[PDB]
Parts: C-alpha cells; sequence; structure tokens
C-alpha cells in the first residue's frame, strides 16, 4: 500500500505545517502537524477542557462506531518549545493520503497548555519519530508510520515541504519525480530515539565550505535551524547590522536586508537554504527587526534541522531494519 497527502504551512511564514487526517468511522478529518521530532498521535478532542479548546476542529470518539478505549492507558508529552499536553487513549482507524491504519493509538486530549490552545490551526500532532519514544503508559503504543511499515510497498515515508506553498508527506514511495539530481542517503542514530543524522558541514553564502561534523535531528515538528553557536555566529556576521538580542531570544536582524544562502552538508551532497527562507519577518508588528530562522542550539542540547532546513529538500525517511535518511535537492 500506499498514500500521499498535502502539507500546507499555517501561516504566511511556515510556521509549522498540517496534513488532512481521517479518524474514526465515519471519518473524522483533523488537521495535524506531522512532527518527526515526536512520536504521539494526540487530538484535541470532545474530551479536551472546554476553556483549553479554542477553534480547534475535535475527535468524538462516541461518535466513532470503531473507536475503543485503551482502558487504564495515559499520556503526556512535553515538547522542546516548552509546550505540554496529556489525556487518555482509544484505537481507532487512522488514514492519512489513502493509507489505512487500523487498531491505531489514538491520544485523547484532557489538557493542553497554551501555545495549543492559541493556535486555532492545529487539531493535534502525529508523532513519526522511533515508537520507543511513545508516552503512552503502561503500555507504548506504536506510531502511524510503524503500524503501516509491514503493509507499505517500501518502509519508507517521504517530506517534501515547501516554501510559503504546499507540500507533500507520501508513505510508502519514492516519487522520483518530485526532486531533481540524485537522493544522497546517511546514516542514522535512533538512541535517542530520533532520526539523528551527521551533517558533513556548511556553508554561508558563496563562501568557502567548511567540512566539520554536526549531528543533529531531521525534525519537521520544528519551525526553525538551531545549529552550534560557531555556526549560527558565521551566518550572521555576513548580514549587516544582525545581533544576538538576549531580550527577543535569538538573533536579528535588520528587515532591509537581503540575508545570504546557508549550505549544509549530506554526505559529499549539498542542500542549498534560499536566504529568504531565513527570514521570519518581523520580531512584533510593524518592527523592522526581523527573526532569523537560524538560531543556536547551545542549551537546547541537541541541533536541530527543522523546517528550514527540511524544506529546501526531498528528504527520505527509511525505515528499513537499519534506518537511514535521504535528501535530494528539488
Amino acid at each position: 500500500s500506499t498514500g500521499s497527502a498535502t502539507t500546507t504551512p499555517i501561516d504566511s511564514l511556515d510556521d509549522a505545517y498540517i496534513t488532512p487526517v481521517q479518524i474514526g468511522t465515519p471519518a473524522q478529518t483533523l488537521n495535524l502537524d506531522f512532527d518527526t521530532g515526536s512520536s504521539d498521535l494526540w487530538v484535541f478532542s470532545s474530551e479536551t477542557t472546554a476553556s483549553e479548546v479554542d477553534g480547534q476542529t475535535i475527535y468524538t470518539p462516541s461518535k466513532s462506531t470503531t473507536a475503543k478505549l485503551l482502558s487504564g492507558a495515559t499520556w503526556s508529552i512535553s515538547y522542546g518549545d516548552g509546550s505540554s499536553s496529556s489525556g487518555d487513549v482509544y484505537t481507532d482507524t487512522v488514514s492519512v493520503g489513502g493509507l489505512t491504519v487500523t487498531g491505531q493509538a489514538v491520544e485523547s486530549a484532557k489538557k493542553v497548555s497554551s501555545s495549543f490552545t492559541e493556535d486555532s490551526t492545529i487539531d493535534g500532532l502525529l508523532g513519526l519519530a522511533f515508537s520507543t519514544l511513545n508516552t503512552v503508559s503502561p503500555t507504548q503504543q506504536k506510531t502511524f508510520f510503524d503500524n503501516a511499515k509491514a503493509s507499505l510497498d517500501s518502509p519508507v515515508f517521504t517530506a517534501d515541504l515547501g516554501y510559503h506553498a504546499p507540500g507533500t508527506y507520501n508513505f510508502g514511495f519514492i516519487d522520483t519525480t518530485a526532486y531533481t539530481g540524485s537522493i544522497t542517503y546517511t546514516a542514522v542514530s535512533t538512541k535517542q530515539g530520533f532520526w539523528e543524522w551527521t551533517s558533513t558541514g556548511y556553508a554561508v553564502g558563496s563562501g568557502t565550505f567548511k567540512s566539520t561534523s554536526i549531528d543533529g535531528i531531521a525534525d519537521t515538528g520544528t519551525t526553525l535551524l538551531y545549529l552550534p553557536a560557531t555556526v549560527v555566529s558565521a551566518y550572521w556576521a555576513q548580514v549587516s547590522g544582525a545581533k544576538s538580542s538576549s531580550s527577543v531570544g535569538g538573533y536579528v536582524f535588520p528587515c532591509s536586508a537581503t540575508l545570504p544562502s546557508f549550505t549544509f552538508g549530506v554526505g559529499s551532497a549539498r542542500i542549498v537554504i534560499p536566504g529568504d527562507y531565513i527570514d521570519f519577518g518581523p520580531i512584533s508588528t510593524g518592527s523592522s527587526s526581523c527573526f532569523g530562522g537560524i538560531q543556536s542550539s547551545a542549551g537546547i542540547g541537541i541541533n536541530i534541522f527543522g523546517d528550514v532546513a527540511l524544506k529546501a529538500a526531498f528528504v527520505v525517511f527509511n525505515g528499513a531494519t537499519t534506518p537511514t535518511l535521504g535528501f535530494a535537492s528539488k
């Protein structure tokens, strides 16, 4: 089997992407944030504290003839950005782009933090990291990908995120028309439960490539590119007036600037992030100070190849017995 679904930016900055997901019988379609940095499929629901729901579409398990309470199971998650959610668990039928999994754990939120409430466009998350990170207790549950894998034509999914435009998540096949050149594959460590890999270096603009190993995660659920302070300083030093602002929480730059590109290495191959992808607009409405899309990972504890990086590529998440990651230009 295969599936193919369009993923759409939630706003004009590509802060996140939502993909429609069918849950239950009859289908209830929710727009979920596909997140290769976590492993829980959780939704706003009829059980979510009413004051914490503000415009989201909810899953109502009592209206699904295929929903079953997973007795005794609870979940609770905290994300790198400080947001969180928790609740109980149903199993139900879940379909993405024509690909159907029966018996998928659907984690129903009883509580969500303010960041989720305040974002009306995201009805929940669909985790695509390794199932070892799933938070369901006392019986850990599998991700949608893990459940689908054996049925897929090939045990892969691909992320093709757009810049200020829709893109695609495919399951079970590689669309050879969706990228240019060849796909370069690189080793993955699953030791921390992430799609963790090592970039071979970077360049800033038309500058020379610096060969250096950068361990990090491919994370569709993180907006920005978080890299070591040395790398980030070298990037922003090429933008007149750019500075790290402790009050804003990262590098800012004059909105009048033209940003240089940023290149990262995948083996001997190179992915080029155009400068415009690195512009996240005014820090507050009407400001002429703009927020940078490349930020320091210092104090996160891990480097993160988030949407800023991934949207410059066609990315293969290969879930073969030994997982690997593939990147192509597009």
